[PDB]
């Protein structure tokens, strides 16, 4: 096939400084002029938004205290990037303010940039609950040992000894993850944000019982908000396309991936009562002969 | 009895890699054309189906905790493999979905590709009751011992002391089997799925008594319903094909079996009174002169 | 059971959580006979 | 070419080098054009590209 | 059946201290990463009420 | 060389080795060829194949 | 009757609440005659 060799932007430059994929010329005729043209398409396919992805960057500090380290951080971890059922609540927008005057008694008005600002990130992660309640005893043993404690106001680590002071900076009880929304080919990352001093904020996980013993066993849905302080710009865009070259796809096949199983079971085999078994053992092999 | 030597494609690539048996060129000059041609009508040779062949592939490990877990497994064994009358529910289409934009105002539209997705499998069992009535025994004890018992929902097998903990995992009472769709010869896999997580949903056997001394006794049929996670790929065709490799039928002879009868009973040859024993006592023999 | 998506290809997870049985409404049938012995004995029953 | 459910991307980028403008119609479209000619099949009375 | 050993925690430490049954080992892959892999579904297994 | 009721397989594919392709009519179809001849035999009226 | 379940299998226990009797609509059907006797009848017999 063919198109238009002017479709796409030949450098990507101006207000294209640092995109990273193939960015499409605006310059080419659209299809709300007079009249819609043919020849141009291509250049008509729409932008359709992909999932975001989460990276996890820092680990709080007060994992160096614990019996094992290892093991808390490897939990965060899987709960912030694999568990993640669904994630809301980014959002870097604009604003802009003006101050306002007549021009004249008619109704007209002249209009002055008086200021302009961002919008913020609330970041809500949310999962689902398994056997044993792995993910809301990880989340309120977080709460209560590495922040506060109800009945005391006081962090339930510090009943050990040698605990170091400035325990009371975020350092010690805080992460970083960066996001990134990637191509439909997930290549190129198109938009990115990196928030710091994140943990968690307004309630914890649900923890109410009853009983009813007429209803079915029903799932628990667990949901959590935290707090932030997010940077977006270009630099930001280069480290989530640095974290996105990586993750590579070569090679990947997923309808040439072995099965799980390779072969039946040991026990299976042992009963010769199947299908294949009347063949090998019952029915009598005399030959063919016509 | 020839035909061209381009009918059959010269080796399985491309859109037919990873296939087991012949495959057409689909280049041949086909029909539907300005004319047909009968130089090529060997291609016009259509698919029919056939039907499926399950092969159990694993056992419930809840088998172990009772009594003759081999006679469990074996009954489910036949069940599955030889007892099954039907099986239905199996489907794995794809799916797309695009969108939608104005071209213009004149009604034309352009779209572009957003998701594609894939149906489902819901495994359908059916079989019809024997003397003594030992499948619809088979599958409520099954569902009361294994899975729950309905006053208390908890498992009649915990009652047995030494019930191991993580019971409640799927690999305790599921199990998995292998679906081929074979061609006509039965000597190469044509389609395959690989469903685990399986064990029943929804009714049981039917369980309903009637009085009426006038109607006339019926049959009973059993129809069960499983869930599962189905897989599909060449990982999978390639493990159909060497689970269909074996049942091989070489050296054998559907018209050539033994009569199940090698001879009259005793009792038969006992009374001495019918075709033979004319010839034999009852008829004189003064010899033959003609 | 319940259920929870296996990733977003439209593949599904289900989880056991309930067994129940199912419940008995006995219903007889009769025929009447001279007299009526059968809807005198059940309206006498009722009622007393 | 077009999807693969578990990821929604398409197989093929599982090679190396695939070009980065993968993603616009011309890589995975075609074009076809319908012609209903006379009884003759010498002339076409209608269109459609 | 088979199942892979370290599905379920070997030991109840850290922040699974006390805990009674058999919980999860929580860095099994999910589902909802760049794709599942069905060599861990025995990990998925649900909680109900 | 075609279907057996009870299993719906052809018997010959009880011997090993018989190649691919037994699905083809070529393997298990044949040919005829039909004349009209005159009252002397010698020219031919009407045929099909 | 009222039902309340008699533990969480499926089960029903029933305790007896009420009993009633039916009612009774009387509908008679005649054929007119000449002179449309029945007719004036009824109609008169409402009307005055």
């Amino acid at each position: 096939a063919k198109k238009d060799p002017n479709t796409i932007m030949s450098a990507n430059s101006s207000y294209a400084n640092g995109a990273n994929g193939s960015v499409t010329n605006l310059e080419i005729p659209a299809a709300f002029g007079y009249t819609p043209d043919f020849r141009y398409y291509h250049a008509a396919a729409d932008y359709t938004r992909r999932p975001t992805i989460a990276f996890l960057m820092e680990l709080p500090n007060c994992f160096k205290d614990t019996d094992d380290a290892a093991k808390w951080g490897g939990s965060l971890k899987a709960l912030i990037e694999m568990h993640s059922r669904t994630i809301d609540g980014l959002d870097y927008t604009l604003e802009v303010e003006h101050v306002e005057t007549p021009f004249g008694g008619g109704g007209e008005m002249m209009q002055t940039l008086s200021k302009v600002r961002r919008a913020r990130s609330v970041p809500v992660f949310t999962w689902v609950e398994k056997i044993g309640m792995p993910v809301s005893r990880f989340w309120n043993n977080y709460i209560l040992y590495f922040m506060g404690e109800p009945n005391s106001n006081v962090a339930g680590i510090i009943g050990k000894g040698g605990i170091t002071p400035a325990a009371t900076y975020p350092d010690y009880n805080t992460f970083s993850v960066l996001f990134v929304e990637p191509d439909p080919t997930e290549r190129y990352a198109l938009r990115s944000t990196l928030i710091t001093n994140m943990q968690p904020t307004g309630q914890g996980p649900e923890m109410r019982m009853s009983k009813d013993q007429t209803s079915s066993p029903e799932q628990l849905q667990i949901s959590q908000t935290f707090t932030g302080l997010q940077m977006v710009g270009r630099g930001v865009d280069k480290l989530g396309q640095m974290m996105l070259d990586r993750a590579s796809q070569t090679g990947i096949d997923l309808n040439a991936q072995p099965a799980f199983l390779s072969d039946r079971e040991a026990d299976v085999a042992a009963r010769t009562d199947g299908y294949i078994d009347q063949l090998v053992s019952s029915l009598s092999k005399p030959g063919v002969a016509i």
